[PDB]
Parts: C-alpha cells; sequence; structure tokens
C-alpha cells in the first residue's frame, strides 16, 4: 500500500507517535516519506548483507528475522515480512523500541539528513487530526 500524507499522519496518530519520545507527528511522516515514499512494500539491501523493511525501512540487522541475515539480531520479534503490511501495526510498535534505543530517530538515516532541524510540522498541514 501506498499511503497519502494525511492518511498515514492519522494511521501514525492513532498508534500513538505523535509526541512518542518527544518526536512529533511531522518527524514520523517526513521520516517515512524519505524513507520509502510511504510505500509498505519498500525493500532495499544493505552492503552487510542484511535487508531494510517497509514503510520506516527498519533494519534485519537488529530488528526482525527475515532467515537470510547472519548473526543478525531480531529485537523486535517478528519475521520482516510483517513489516511490509498494508496495517502499520507492526512497524509502529518496532519503530517504539527502535527510537528508545539510545540514538532517538538518528536510528532512521533519512530522517537525520532530510527531516533533523527543518520544519516537519509542513508534513501534517492540512491534515484532520
Ligand atoms: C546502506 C545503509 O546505510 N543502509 C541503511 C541502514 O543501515 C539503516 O538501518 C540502520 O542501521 C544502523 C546501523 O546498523 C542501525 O544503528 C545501530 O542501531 C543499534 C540498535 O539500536 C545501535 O546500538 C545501540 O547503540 C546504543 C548507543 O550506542 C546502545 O546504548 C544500545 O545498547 C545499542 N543497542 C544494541 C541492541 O546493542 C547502534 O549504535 C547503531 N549503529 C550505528 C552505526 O549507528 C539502525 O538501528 C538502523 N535503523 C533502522 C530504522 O533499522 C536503514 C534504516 O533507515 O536505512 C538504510 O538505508
Amino acid at each position: 500500500k501506498v499511503f497519502g500524507r494525511c492518511e498515514l499522519a492519522a494511521a501514525m496518530k492513532r498508534h500513538g507517535l505523535d509526541n512518542y519520545r518527544g518526536y512529533s507527528l511531522g518527524n514520523w511522516v517526513c521520516a517515512a516519506k524519505f524513507e520509502s515514499n510511504f510505500n509498505t512494500q519498500a525493500t532495499n539491501r544493505n552492503t552487510d548483507g542484511s535487508t531494510d523493511y517497509g514503510i520506516l525501512q527498519i533494519n534485519s540487522r537488529w530488528w526482525c528475522n527475515d532467515g537470510r541475515t547472519p548473526g543478525s539480531r531480531n529485537l523486535c520479534n517478528i519475521p520482516c515480512s510483517a513489516l511490509l503490511s498494508s496495517d502499520i501495526t507492526a512497524s509502529v510498535n518496532c519503530a517504539k523500541k527502535i527510537v528508545s534505543d539510545g540514538n532517538g530517530m538518528n536510528a532512521w538515516v533519512a530522517w537525520r539528513n532530510r527531516c533533523k532541524g527543518t520544519d516537519v510540522q509542513a508534513w501534517i498541514r492540512g491534515c484532520r487530526l
């Protein structure tokens, strides 16, 4: 599923991400936009053999199991395929653990380089929330 900007914002809000760990909703929508262009099915391979999955490009090196990332962790306790669902619950639940692991949203490289320090509030303009 390719979410619309405001549709995503609402699903994210619903799932408790607005201000999760002090990160306003515009942060999460901006991260999604640049990580996967709002596509739940996005997948990208890393040079170490690990793979990033879904709307928030969660890395199999640490957060999910894809049975093809030798000696990696499965911190969210889920198969990586669960992160490609049209339903973002798994993605959001796992994101919540990631953001609290010490580095905040710096865990998301697109967030750090394209969202961090910008006017993220623009990402939720005109949405009924
Ligand atoms: C090609 C490319 O760069 N692809 C991107 C993917 O790398 C990227 O996924 C992110 O990958 C980084 C590097 O593996 C990963 O960051 C690591 O995350 C762990 C887990 O939290 C950190 O370890 C913790 O460190 C803190 C602070 O030191 C400790 O207190 C804590 O105990 C540690 N946790 C554990 C379990 O040991 C690492 O410090 C950190 N490594 C680096 C180099 O920063 C991110 O978690 C990955 N992000 C996500 C969302 O999965 C992917 C996603 O945007 O983007 C690809 O393009």
